[PDB]
């Protein structure tokens, strides 16, 4: 049976270029999946000031970090949400709001993935964005399957 | 902003509250914030979070109001309650209205041009595109925003009657 957490690690590793960050990064998802306790605040800090990450990769770790700890009333981080939520080009919101449509009726990791690789890059961005601002709701399953989705499109333009 | 705009946004807005003390201090709070006075932020949406009798609907809209007029927000992270109640309750098709007429106000520039569209819309879809403002998803004029808020209380208080 796959480990979802394992497969989003591997995920978000691979839009993070190598280096002692990409280490630090790998060890901190770890540590979350296995419930090791960690204030939500204090990464979410930790994360906004590294150098090196693009904004978009802060975006989606900020997504997973927020998803995979037990607790947040923290609230929904400004950047996080200007890294998401695509220039505010209505196009790309229309194509999340349609995708988000799909995800909705969807249960598992596999056909959330599945269904997200027909958009591109920025609505699959925008959509973790709809997510992220509790504008719709998803299980958490689909919502992995997103984030894999969105680093793979990502992955492959580079 | 003009003290006319504020005056309408206030007006509209306070159709939607159901008199009593609590409208009375509803009402001196926005005409504060209107002329520069007690204007921290913070406080404020505290104050709101907490009050009884506004449904959840109304506290959200009351939010939106207090968050575009104080002159800044202090780095203040939009609110959970403020989300939750202006989102259309999730719904697709209220979304998806909801992208069309931003399409839309990314166009006008005034109060009434931005009113008369909204008024097309129906209460869910306004109070998700209230939701995709909130949410810094799209931008639009200050004037814009309120035109928008002015519809989507008329479109309430029209269902009241
Ligand atoms: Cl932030
Ligand atoms: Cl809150
Ligand atoms: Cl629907």
């Amino acid at each position: 049976a796959m480990s979802l957490l394992t497969e989003v690690e591997t995920y978000v590793l691979s839009i993070i270029p190598s280096g002692p960050l990409k280490a630090e990064i790998a060890q901190r998802l770890e540590d979350v999946f296995a419930g090791k306790n960690t204030d939500l605040e204090v990464l979410m800090e930790w994360l906004k000031t590294r150098p090196i990450l693009s904004p978009l990769t802060k975006g989606i770790l900020g997504f997973v970090f927020t998803l995979t700890v037990p607790s947040e009333g923290l609230q929904r981080r400004r950047f996080v949400q200007n890294a998401l939520n695509g220039n505010g080009d209505p196009n790309n919101m229309d194509k999340a709001v349609k995708l988000y449509r799909k995800l909705k009726r969807e249960i598992t990791f596999h056909g959330a993935k599945e269904i997200s690789l027909s958009y591109s890059a920025g609505a699959l961005a925008s959509c973790m964005g709809l997510i992220y601002n509790r504008m719709g709701a998803v299980t958490t399953e689909v919502a992995f399957g997103l984030v894999c989705a969105t680093c793979e499109q990502i992955a492959d333009s580079q």
